[PDB]
Parts: C-alpha cells; sequence; structure tokens
C-alpha cells in the first residue's frame, strides 16, 4: 500500500526521448556552453505541466512574469528578461529551454 513514484505522475512519456537525466542540465549550472537535445525536450515537457505554454505552441508571459516575481527576491529584472528572453521561436519545445536558460546564466 506504498504510494508508487511510476504509474502515476507525469512526464511518463518526456523519459523516453528526454531522457537527460540530469547530466546535461548539471553543466548548464556552469557559465560554459551546453547543446543537449534532452534538456531542451524535457523542459518543454515542464512548461506545458508548470501552466506556462500550451500544446498549441502559444507563450504566456503574463503567467511567467508573475511566477519568476514571487519567491526571487530580485523583482525588478524578470519584466524586461521575460520579454527579452522569451523570444518567440520556430516551435514552443525550443523557446521552452529559453525560458529555463536565459534567466540563470544572466551574467555575461
Amino acid at each position: 500500500e506504498t504510494p508508487r513514484e511510476k504509474l502515476k505522475q507525469h512526464s511518463d512519456a518526456c523519459k523516453a526521448e528526454s531522457g537527460v537525466s540530469e547530466e546535461s542540465l548539471n553543466k548548464v549550472r556552469n557559465r560554459e556552453e551546453v547543446d543537449d537535445p534532452k534538456l531542451k525536450e524535457h523542459a518543454f515537457c515542464i512548461l506545458k505541466r508548470a501552466g506556462f505554454i500550451d500544446a498549441s505552441g502559444e507563450f504566456q508571459l503574463d503567467h511567467i512574469k508573475t511566477k519568476f516575481k514571487e519567491n526571487s527576491e530580485h523583482p525588478e529584472k524578470v519584466d524586461d528578461l521575460v520579454a527579452k528572453c522569451a523570444v518567440k521561436k520556430d516551435t514552443p519545445q525550443h523557446s521552452s529551454a529559453d525560458f529555463f536558460k536565459c534567466v540563470h546564466d544572466n551574467r555575461s
């Protein structure tokens, strides 16, 4: 009668292709360079569940800005970072990674 992580939960099929296994994501912490597919792929799986972008490819900064605002201790650059980092690309899963990347290595 123990709750198994498998079966339930989401991203069940996101682990198939997006099998980054938190490998490439780790390298993101370091300001060097990263270009992994599973990274951008997996991220898109979270963007949808997060309630940011819709399955029909549609950015929603009105919700992103709010989320990035609360719990941050530095509300002021998010607004610009959102619109600036929310570059509408040819695909949603693409721009998705940009949202979970641009607002991290904003030093250089």
